[PDB]
């Protein structure tokens, strides 16, 4: 409350520690899926279903032009990334599979870089 604060927590490595974790995720082989944004016009659905698409480029642009106000934010982006990829694809697809894996891949290194 007012004057009263707990012990500051050291975030001035957060921006670049994100940065590390996105290029992890960008380089792994189930990447494919998310590295674009959705195709609009060429995705009959998607637009109408889809009430906020994301991807990692996407992100990446946000990161790099500090549109993240703190870590949280940035895992709220990624973590749609994959509940809009299970919204619109079966789990037994490719693309609902990398979904899958790619949430797992993450939600690791998210526990043992901050938590």
């Amino acid at each position: 409350s007012m004057s009263v604060k707990k012990p500051k927590r050291d975030d001035s490595k957060d921006l670049a520690l994100c940065s590390m974790i996105l290029t992890e995720m960008e380089t792994h082989e189930d990447a494919w899926p998310f590295l674009l944004p959705v195709n609009l016009k060429l995705v009959p659905g998607y637009k109408k279903v889809i009430k906020k698409p994301m991807d990692f480029s996407t992100i990446r642009e946000k990161l790099s032009s500090g549109q993240y106000p703190n870590l949280e934010t940035f895992a709220l982006d990624v973590r749609l990334v994959f509940d809009n990829c299970e919204t619109f694809n079966e789990d037994d697809s490719d693309i609902g599979r990398a979904g899958h894996n790619m949430r797992k891949y993450f939600e690791k290194k998210w526990t043992d870089t901050f938590k």
